[PDB]
C-alpha cells in the first residue's frame, strides 16, 4: 500500500454529508450518520476493493449490531492492514464506541489512504457482499 | 409586510452551493466556505436587517457565535423578525442549528428567493452595520 501521514499532501477534508455520500454511493449502502462507522464493515469492504483479496471478506458483519462485533471486523481490518504493510495504527478501541469525533478522524485519514490507493477498477459491492 | 414565496410560486432556478455561498458572502462581506455554516443563523438575520430595517434585534445578534445555544438564540431573533413581517415560512431550527448539509441547502434555498422577492435595492453597508 501507499502509506499516508499528517505530512502526506491530500486532497481537502469532506464534510460529514459528501463523507456520507462517498461511503453510501462507492458500497451501497444507507448510512445516516459518521458514528455508523463504528462497525468497521464498510472499512473492510473498502480494502477488499483496494487491495482484493486483502480482507476475510466472509468473516465480516455486515449486519453489525454490538460492540463485540464492531471489534470483530476492526480485527479483520487490522489482519488487512498488515497484509498490505499499511503504517496506520487503527485505535479500534475508541471507534467502536460510536462517538462522532473519534471516527470523523479515523475517516478523514481513510479517505485519504483510499485515494492514494484506488486504481479506478470496477467493483459491485451488492454482489461483494 | 413581506412577500412570502411558497413551493408553487415562480422563482429564479435554485444556486448550486458555491452559487449560493458567493451570494452570501459577496452580500455580507463575509468569508464562509460551507453551507452548514449557516447553522449559526447570523447571516439570516442580518439579511432581514438589509430587507427590512428594524425587523431585528440587530444588537442581540451573535456574530461570533460558536456554540449550538448561541445559534438557538440568533435563530428566536430570525423567527421574531419573520413574524413580525408576516412571513409564513416554518423555519425547522433544531435541523439547522446542528450543521446538517441537506436540512442547511433547502432553507436557504428557499431564503434566497424569499429575500430576491423582498429587495428593494437599497444601499447597504453589511460591515458598518455589524459594528
Amino acid at each position: 500500500a501507499v502509506n499516508v501521514y499528517s505530512t502526506s499532501v491530500t486532497s481537502d477534508n469532506l464534510s460529514r454529508h459528501d463523507m456520507l455520500a462517498w461511503i453510501n454511493e462507492s458500497l451501497q449502502l444507507n448510512l445516516t450518520k459518521i458514528e455508523q462507522l463504528c462497525s468497521g464493515a464498510a472499512y473492510c469492504q473498502f480494502m477488499d476493493m483496494l487491495f482484493p483479496g486483502s480482507i476475510a471478506l466472509k468473516k465480516v458483519k455486515f449486519q453489525a449490531k454490538l460492540e463485540h462485533e464492531y471489534i470483530q471486523n476492526f480485527k479483520i481490518l487490522q489482519a488487512g492492514f498488515k497484509r498490505m504493510g499499511v503504517d496506520k495504527i487503527i485505535p479500534v478501541d475508541k471507534l467502536v464506541k460510536g462517538k462522532f469525533q473519534d471516527n470523523f478522524e479515523f475517516v478523514q485519514w481513510f479517505k485519504k489512504f483510499f485515494d492514494a490507493n484506488y486504481d479506478g477498477k470496477d467493483y459491485d459491492p451488492v454482489a461483494a457482499r
